[PDB]
């Protein structure tokens, strides 16, 4: 495992992780305080599957509430009330033994953190912040959603639970937070939620000062059309709205990009995302999903979020693009160990392993067959990758020897290798 910074400084830790999103939606719900015991059982599975890291759920307790009709939800993570580890998930000493094992099998521990705000009005918390003292986003005017004096970033929902990160306050009360889940709950780096609700540059201050070598990754999940019209954002590329934010935080980012262009172009235009971009300093930052906990189903009650989630019939497609290109990949919980695609999940990252394929991989697009077609040149193989195209062989867009790697879905995926 190769861990340095990249070339523009961003914590991409060598370019070669391969990511597990360790959850689903439901799973407080589906197997409440049982989470860290089942991932303490899995870990030996999920190190054998070829994962370098996992995504660890929220370890902050949970014990919000909410229903609007049908709808009911809450404990996830999203809206903690302290930084007590005794939540839905499993206790503090369970998460300790999953995080133990996780890593004594040699794989990462990511965990995702919720720095925008947090349950201000459970009766119960460790942590109480007053009103009157600049701790919060509604200390200051707030006309809208758009940054006020109490908070630079957007704000969540109505911005009653949103903190003013900025205070020297908070952002030392999650600095050390951040450091105690290095030193004692065996942090590898971090997945930072909503990072359109606070400042980029925040994300690489409290890197620097807790976990500066570590793997980190942003979710900026924000189109165009939700800028002012005023900013360079409101019409530019999901692309570069993405790409400048992790210019500015030095971590790796979630590849929305590719995913607007899996929900609403077709496979050809898959090309688009960022980690099809012909400069390696683009395609190197991209953290390319299928699906997540908000996007996707998850098992359970109301089939979970499903917020913007792929159709069954692009599942395979979607992976074996994922797997086979640059970015780092991350696979969804469910569709590894839930739905049955872990047989061809495994393959793929057995032949992106093979391959040397990493973030910084070159890829490129042919033009002449349907479909989506593009040659990857990993470090040790070249892989020419045809999804739901006419492609006849490899050589047809490719010189060298080329061995099938990869035939499912009657063709529908094919991957070769040099
Ligand atoms: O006090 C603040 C606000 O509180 C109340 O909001 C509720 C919402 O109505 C619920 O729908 C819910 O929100 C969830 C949300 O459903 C879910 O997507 C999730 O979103 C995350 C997501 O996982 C993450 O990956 C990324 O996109 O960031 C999101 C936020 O972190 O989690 C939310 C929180 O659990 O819960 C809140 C609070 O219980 C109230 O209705 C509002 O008026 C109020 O302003
Ligand atoms: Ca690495
Ligand atoms: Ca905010």
């Amino acid at each position: 495992d190769q861990a340095g910074k990249s070339p523009n400084a961003v914590r991409y830790h060598g370019g070669d992780e391969i990511i597990l999103q360790g959850f689903h939606w439901n799973v407080v719900r589906e197997a409440p305080n049982d989470w860290y015991n089942i991932l303490r059982q899995q870990a030996a599975t999920i190190a054998a599957d070829g994962f370098s890291a996992i995504w660890m759920p929220v370890p902050w307790r949970d014990f919000s509430s909410w229903s609007d009709g049908s709808k009911s939800g809450g404990g996830e993570g999203y809206f903690w009330h302290d930084f007590n580890k005794n939540g839905r998930y499993g206790s503090d000493a369970q998460l300790r033994q999953a995080a133990s094992a996780l890593g004594g099998a040699g794989v990462k521990v990511l965990y995702d953190v919720v720095p925008n705000h947090m349950n201000r009005g459970y009766p119960d918390k460790e942590i109480n912040l007053p009103a009157g003292q600049g701790f919060w986003r509604n200390d200051c005017a707030d006309p809208g959603n758009y940054p006020n004096d109490c908070d630079d970033g957007d704000r969540f929902i109505g911005g009653d639970a949103d903190l003013n990160t900025g205070h020297p306050q908070v952002y030392g009360m999650f600095r050390d937070e951040f450091t105690n889940l290095r030193s004692q709950y065996g942090a590898g780096g971090f997945r930072f939620d909503f990072v359109r609700g606070y400042a980029p540059e925040r994300v690489n201050s409290w890197m620097t000062d807790s976990a500066d070598n570590s793997f980190c990754v942003g979710e900026l999940w924000k189109g165009p059309s939700e800028y002012p019209n005023w900013d360079w954002r409101n019409t530019a590329s999901w692309q570069q709205i993405i790409k400048d934010w992790s210019d500015r935080a030095k971590c790796p980012v979630f590849d929305f990009a590719l995913k607007e262009r899996m929900q609403n172009g077709s496979i050809a235009d898959w090309k688009h995302g960022l980690n099809g971009n012909p400069d390696p300093r683009w395609r190197e930052v991209a953290v390319t999903f299928v699906d997540n906990h908000n996007t996707g189903y998850s098992p359970g009650q109301n089939g979970g979020q499903h917020h913007w989630a792929l159709q069954d019939g692009l599942i395979r497609q979607a992976y074996a693009y994922i797997l086979t290109s640059p970015g780092t990949p991350v696979v969804y919980w469910d569709h590894m160990y839930d739905w049955g695609y872990g047989d061809f999940i495994r393959q793929l990252i057995q032949v992106r392993r093979a391959a040397g394929v990493r973030a910084d991989s070159a890829i490129s697009f042919h033009s002449g067959y349907s479909g989506l077609v593009a040659t990857v040149s990993g470090s040790q193989q070249t892989l020419v990758v045809a999804l739901n195209s006419d492609l006849g062989n490899p050589g047809q867009v490719a010189s060298g020897s080329f061995s099938e790697a990869v035939n499912a879905s009657n063709g529908q995926v094919r991957v070769w290798r040099s």
